């Protein structure tokens, strides 16, 4: 999974 998060882009 990749989206925006609280470090800019963030995947997991």
């Amino acid at each position: 999974s990749c989206h925006f998060g609280p470090l800019g882009w963030v995947c997991k």
